[PDB]
């Protein structure tokens, strides 16, 4: 009956896994899987998280759908973290936004209205980027592309290619785009940069769809998504897809946003309605555990302003270990800048290690990396520091 | 920009909701939503979900992504509820099963799959079902129609007229079947009946499809699975999608199993693999906490024997408040049999009322139910009845 049926590879990153997993090196990292681990190497359970959920635990209450939107609280929350508080966009009603199942959620949402009403749409995405973009696109039958993102040779962006790629494509098609902490690179645009991208998403009447996973892992709250925001202020026909499951350390409640921003109210009202439309097509309505979650911890301003707390603990560490990796390598490795690994933001890096490094960092020392050289760099902390950053100038002397 | 954007209509269930809430009767009822309520007219929390989630918060543990398939104690429980504890074809290896975002998700993925490779099957529904199931499958770019199903003049079905239509499909046309618990009627095909369609099904080569939302809901669960049980040992391709959402009363949580019965272990592994390769470009993973519910009660022995005791008690009120409903009638309205309110099995009921009696039963007495005649039983209780039922008689004299 299903022989016709082909066998499926497997995710990637878990094929990966399973090898570091059997991998008997006593001394063995992984920094492949882009997962949060704190000072101890384990995911963390946040402390405004096991509030809220001691509150959800009391008393354990009846379990009725959510809307398809999800909960007004769980959207706001997205809102307000995205556009800001009160912000003019919001005030104005001008934001359509549903929770999702996490980003991924939102991202295929997203792409389902996209591919259904802007059939002709192309969609292209960072060279590179997260695997899980092209599967979500390309399942809704929608074409997908690449624009130039990274430069190989300068670690930096292929900026002058990029926008002059950006002015090639049609009205309507739509560009995938990280406001800050580029997974896998960790190479983000300046602020001066946006402008010009957006500038040019104006001028080619292009759809920007603004994927933030990480929002607070950058500069700040409001930092990360200042592309976002800008192109608000633009008056551009946005698509945002926000998770939370890096931020709240829910990656499997599956809680994000799906926010699209609009030229007037009653667009805002067509559009709201088709999400809606959209849902009740794919799973009906979101989980509940996850959004109120998401509804207690937004919305109450002493779990708000702990999370970010929270949030800026796990950034400020992330950002230590860029730098104990760096000081270890320029302390070690003299006429080589290092300082693409403290430029770059978010939880990934992309290291500048060859292939062939990657697999000797491998073999050698039991340490986990992408082949194109991604790094996670919460996988590193106190305890593994210096011998992966010191295995890694061994790799690059030979 | 958003002007070619249509306005979405909204869900005629929660569209009808709505106009009760805003109904200022006082004596109104809401017999419109598919939703389990007890004696109060309240959703239960279960017993033994209470149990689980106590177990869960106890301690609030780390919240990883849970695999694409999602816990496999919550597959197996899927597996053993539907085809019976240890049963050959589970022994053999021969069924597919992923957790889904209840249902509703399951329809969607196994929709998928369908149009994936089997892009020429289109799908046949019951004259008439729930809502949801076209928009489902014709979200998956499949053709959908009709076969006959409920006889308007009997309030039995088109049982002849049924199964002529199937001998005019196609090969691997798929029909979506419901073991017990009709939505919208109650009408159930017999032991007997289903014996027939099967035999069609299998000699036209079609693809039943299986959803069974109401398991324990109908005569109990090992009976409401016949049509399941059957087609496996028929040796019938089968997909299952499962709901817990009632009988579990966990709604919100998002909760059910999609199970693909195969002929060989190899045939399997590949509709195991792709089953995840769909989850992957939809919402990459499910829910957590619904999945440890689902898990921790299904596996329990105490509480597994606990929630079907449970289902059974649901049930049973559910029968009693046909009865009762019939006795009020048949006492007042003399040469109408009332036996089909009995006859019919789950939630719903075909209450054999026109859509003028329907609408008169909103505006002298605020009673809501859908205008094809749907009932929700379980809106029914003991402090409503009388009034509901005394309403319908005067309905009927006009
Ligand atoms: C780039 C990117 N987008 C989206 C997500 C969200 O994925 P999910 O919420 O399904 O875990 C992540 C994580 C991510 O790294
Ligand atoms: C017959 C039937 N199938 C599928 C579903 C899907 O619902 P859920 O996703 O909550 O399991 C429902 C109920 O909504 C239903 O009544
Ligand atoms: O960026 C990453 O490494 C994550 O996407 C890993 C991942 C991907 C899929 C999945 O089901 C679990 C983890
Ligand atoms: O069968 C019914 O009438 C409903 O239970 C279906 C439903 C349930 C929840 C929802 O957000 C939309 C439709
Ligand atoms: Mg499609
Ligand atoms: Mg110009």
């Amino acid at each position: 009956m299903f022989e016709r049926i082909d066998y499926y590879a497997g995710d990637p990153i878990l094929g990966l896994v399973e090898k570091f997993a059997a991998d008997n090196n006593p001394d063995k990292v992984n920094l492949g899987i882009g997962i949060y681990y704190d000072e101890s190497g384990v995911m963390p359970v946040l402390d405004c998280v096991k509030i809220a959920e001691q509150r959800i635990a009391d008393p354990i209450s009846p379990r009725p759908y959510l809307p398809m939107a999800g909960l007004p609280g769980h959207r706001k929350g997205c809102q307000e973290l995205l556009f800001g508080k009160d912000a003019p966009v919001l005030k104005d009603g001008l934001v359509a936004t549903i929770a999702t199942i996490g980003g991924s959620g939102a991202l295929k949402v997203g792409a389902e209205f996209i591919h259904e009403w802007f059939p002709q749409s192309k969609c292209y995405v960072s060279d590179p980027t997260w695997g899980n973009h092209i599967a979500i696109f390309e399942g809704c039958d929608i074409e997908v592309g690449k624009y130039p993102y990274y430069d190989t040779a300068t670690g930096g962006i292929k900026f002058d290619e990029m926008i002059a790629f950006f002015e090639t494509l049609n009205k309507d098609d739509v560009l995938l785009l990280h406001p800050c902490c580029h997974n896998p690179t960790g190479v983000d645009l300046t602020r001066e940069q946006w402008d010009t991208v957006l500038n040019v998403i104006q001028e080619r009447e292009l759809i920007p769809f603004m994927d933030i996973a990480y929002q607070g892992f950058g500069e700040d709250m409001d930092s990360d998504a200042y592309a976002i925001r800008k192109a608000v202020d633009m008056g551009l026909p946005l698509f945002v897809s926000n998770s939370f499951s890096k931020n709240l350390s829910l990656y499997g409640e599956r809680v994000g946003g799906l926010s699209v921003v609009c030229p007037t109210v009653d667009e805002t009202e067509r559009v709201f309605g088709q999400l809606n439309s959209t849902v009740r097509r794919i799973y009906s309505s979101p989980p509940s555990h996850g959004g109120r979650v998401v509804d207690i911890v937004m919305n109450d301003a002493a779990l708000h302003e702990q999370w970010v707390g929270e949030v800026y603990a796990m950034r400020d560490r992330i950002k230590s270990m860029r730098t104990k990796l760096k000081s270890v390598l320029e302390a070690k490795i003299s006429g080589r800048n290092f300082d693409y690994l403290t430029a770059q933001n978010g939880m990934f890096s992309f290291t500048g290690l060859t292939p062939e490094q990657v697999e000797r960092l491998q073999s050698e020392f039991g340490i986990y990396m992408i082949s194109n050289s991604r790094m996670c760099v919460a996988g590193l902390n106190s305890s593994n520091i210096d011998y992966v950053a010191n295995a890694m100038v061994d790799v690059l002397k030979d």
